[PDB]
């Protein structure tokens, strides 16, 4: 019976990144080696099964700073990040094993079957 | 160049309201005549040019209590409140006036206007 905006998901998650470019709310910095990256963690559960796990457990909910396993890629955390944010995924000759690895890791399973196909698609 | 996900925002937003739901991460609650509704300030600003104005002035932006006009009428501020997280507005001939009227003092411009097309739609 209700309206359907079809294009308001969008808008909204735009926003929540024009939101993290100004640092605006940010509530997490997340540490992988040596780079550093800012966001919101209701993002982050929201698109991620580590960082939901992670932040429902009412021991780590409030964990301002998460170090991520030394192994992970910073540029594969990092695509993975912009992709969160924006629903688009830089995929890459360069970096597919980088970026499925890394999705594994934060336990993103539509994007670890995407990047499968990915690999199939040659 | 990118791979788009086409239902990754709304994925992100239906998350999002799932939180909400449990009261996960909410950071304000908004106060409207005798009800009071618990939201992400996130979400607020991305959907409202009252919350943004509100949230992006350092001054207020970390109130965790907002009132609103006690004129408001709270089942119009319920209604898009459902609306900024779900993305479906529940018009009804019952409720146009009051959700117009809460979608101006919102500034939710898309919504007014959208308000309007369904009073001349009749
Ligand atoms: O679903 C998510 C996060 N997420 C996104 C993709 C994805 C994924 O592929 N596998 C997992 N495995 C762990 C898990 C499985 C089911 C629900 C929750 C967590 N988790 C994912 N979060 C969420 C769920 C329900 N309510 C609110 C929220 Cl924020
Ligand atoms: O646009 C919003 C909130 N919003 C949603 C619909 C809507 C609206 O119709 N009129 C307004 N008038 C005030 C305003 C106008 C432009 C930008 C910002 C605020 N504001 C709205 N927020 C935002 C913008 C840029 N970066 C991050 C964020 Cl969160
Ligand atoms: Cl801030
Ligand atoms: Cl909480």
């Amino acid at each position: 019976s209700q309206i359907q905006f079809t294009r308001h998901a969008s808008d909204v998650l735009l926003n929540l990144n024009r939101l993290r470019s100004r640092d605006i709310l940010t509530d997490v910095v997340i540490v992988v080696s040596r780079e550093q990256f800012r966001a919101h963690k209701t993002v982050l559960m929201a698109c991620s099964g580590l960082f939901y796990s992670i932040f429902t457990d009412q021991l780590k909910r409030n964990l301002s700073v998460i170090n991520l396993d030394p192994e992970i890629n910073p540029e594969g955390f990092n695509i993975l990040l912009d992709f969160m944010y924006t629903s688009r995924l830089n995929l890459r000759e360069g970096n597919i094993m980088a970026v499925m690895a890394t999705a594994m890791y934060l336990q993103m399973e539509h994007v670890v079957d995407t990047c499968r196909k990915f690999i199939k698609a040659s």
